[PDB]
């Protein structure tokens, strides 16, 4: 059982972390570096997610994708 890491390199001054283990809220990521991280312990299965950067729902383009419900892209993990 492993924690996930969030790692955001994309630049911006103010970036948030939110997913379907928040209930899409907002998580404040601190800045580390140029970089914004943060540290979840989420548990086995499928969790997606996005940022909220300077004003703007953005996501991840490195990352795994996949199209919402609500017809928004939304990155995923998978945890073993
Ligand atoms: O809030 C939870 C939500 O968070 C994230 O979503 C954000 C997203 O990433 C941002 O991009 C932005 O979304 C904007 C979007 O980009 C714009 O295109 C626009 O959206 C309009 C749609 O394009 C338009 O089609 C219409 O939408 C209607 C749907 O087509 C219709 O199906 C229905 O939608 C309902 C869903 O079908 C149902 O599943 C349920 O949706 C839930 C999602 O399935 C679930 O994943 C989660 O959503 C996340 C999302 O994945 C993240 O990326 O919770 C959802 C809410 O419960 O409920 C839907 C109704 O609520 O009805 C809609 C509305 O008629 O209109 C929309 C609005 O114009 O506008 C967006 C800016 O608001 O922001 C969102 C956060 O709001």
């Amino acid at each position: 059982a492993r924690p996930t890491v969030f790692r955001w390199t994309g630049g911006g001054k103010e970036v948030y972390l939110s997913g379907s283990f928040n209930n899409w809220s907002k998580l404040p990521l601190t800045r580390s570096q140029n970089n914004f991280v943060a540290i979840l312990d989420l548990p086995e299965g499928e969790h997606q997610y996005k940022f909220f950067v300077d004003g703007q729902w953005t996501h991840d383009p490195s990352e795994p994708i996949v199209t919402s419900q609500l017809g928004t892209v939304n990155n995923i993990i998978q945890v073993k």
